[PDB]
């Protein structure tokens, strides 16, 4: 240590660099305190960030709720304990991604690499619009194509689990009464096709049709020992917003093969986070699972309150991350390298825990509502 976070503080529309030690509390008179806070980019509530993608110490790109995606240089200058403090320059943006008549307001629910010498991204909203802009060797953004998809969108997750050399990109998404969807999008990033669409599970035991609503989804590899022609090979999970835990295997068809009430009375859930219950790091750049067995997936969810749950791939309720110290929405978690849980909502406080123990590590004040963090690399201190 220090960490070195960089926290999006929605209600100036801003990014917080902020640098402290494990053990760092600052509700807690007697603990460590961090060493740095300091605001970059602040461009207010109607530009808040939506997502953060770190392409390294130096580049960083933004999708803000502006309908607009930057790219920034990231310096490092001394503090004026001796240690470097960031400065950022928006270098180049691409502006009027967003079309809020698909129709509740627009954002981004995407920013990442299409996929792990490439210097292509994604950029998704959930009016239902795929953007792909690149790095040009000019240095500055290109928006390649805007492609578009079926309204309304919560999610939108690229498959990274097989390799890197194939001419095929995959993509899952879906939203509020909008089936899970399976997308080839050609190498040209100028044309897609639909390849597989779920169907909702029978009505339930009282004849009553079951909502449909995915929030987030993770892959897993793919089935398994032989598989048919015909059908495709690709598993997934999803967590929706009536509770549920939704396991598809497409070797068995589109209906889920299971679809699991993870809370009762229909608790609303958001996110979805793998994790290994030792902290170990089984996933892909993008969040997916490398694992080809659902009995080994966990996951972290959050539902509307204050709660952090973990899960099993049964649905099972391996406990609650924060339980005492969380009081309000969870907005924002990620699973950072196997072994943090990066958090931030409505209580305005960043936290850090690790995954193992569950011990909360960090806990910094911003005094925003925070929707978004990341981990740089560890200060490097005199």
């Amino acid at each position: 240590g220090s960490m070195r976070l960089l926290v999006s503080c929605v209600d100036s529309g801003s990014i917080k660099e902020v640098l402290c030690n494990i053990g760092t509390d600052t509700s807690v008179q007697s603990a460590l305190q961090p060493f740095h806070v300091a605001p970059h980019l602040a461009e207010g509530l109607k530009a808040y960030v939506d997502r953060m993608w770190v392409i390294s110490e130096d580049e960083a790109i933004l999708a803000r709720n502006s309908g607009v995606v930057e790219l920034v240089k990231i310096s490092k200058h001394l503090k004026e304990p001796k240690f470097d403090i960031s400065e950022f320059e928006i270098t180049s943006s691409v502006s009027d991604l967003f079309d809020d008549a698909k129709l509740l307001v627009d954002g981004f629910v995407t920013l990442c690499p299409i996929k792990k010498s490439n210097n292509t991204f994604v950029a998704a909203t959930k009016s239902g619009l795929l953007h792909i802009i690149k790095k040009g060797e000019d240095k500055k953004l290109i928006k390649l194509a805007s492609l578009g998809l079926k309204a309304p969108v919560e999610f939108l997750q690229l498959y990274d689990l097989e390799d890197t050399d194939t001419d095929k990109y995959i993509f899952a998404y879906g939203g509020e009464e909008n089936l899970i969807k399976l997308v080839e999008i050609d190498s040209s990033f100028q044309s897609l096709k639909q390849i597989w669409e779920a169907k909702n599970v029978k009505n339930d035991r009282l004849d009553m049709r079951v909502p449909v609503w995915p929030m987030a989804l993770r892959f897993l590899e793919p089935s398994p020992g032989k598989t048919e022609k015909g059908k495709l090979n690709y598993q997934f999970a999803a967590i929706t917003r009536w509770s549920h835990l939704t396991k598809y295997s497409t070797q068995h068809g589109r209906k889920p093969f299971a679809q699991i009430d993870l809370l009762p009375n229909r608790e609303p859930l958001s996110q979805m986070e793998v994790f290994d219950a030792k902290g170990e790091n089984v996933v892909s750049s993008l969040g997916n699972f490398q694992s080809e067995t659902f009995n080994e997936l966990n996951v972290i969810t959050t539902d509307y309150k204050k709660n952090v749950f973990k899960f099993d791939g049964n649905g099972r309720m391996l406990g609650k991350v924060g339980r005492d110290d969380i009081t309000g929405s969870s907005t924002y978690i990620h699973v950072h390298d196997g072994k943090y849980l990066l958090q931030g909502g409505l209580d305005r406080y960043v936290r850090i825990f690790d995954i193992k123990t569950n011990k909360m590590l960090v806990k910094v004040y911003v005094g925003s509502r925070i929707n978004f963090i990341v981990m740089l690399d560890d200060v490097e201190i005199e």
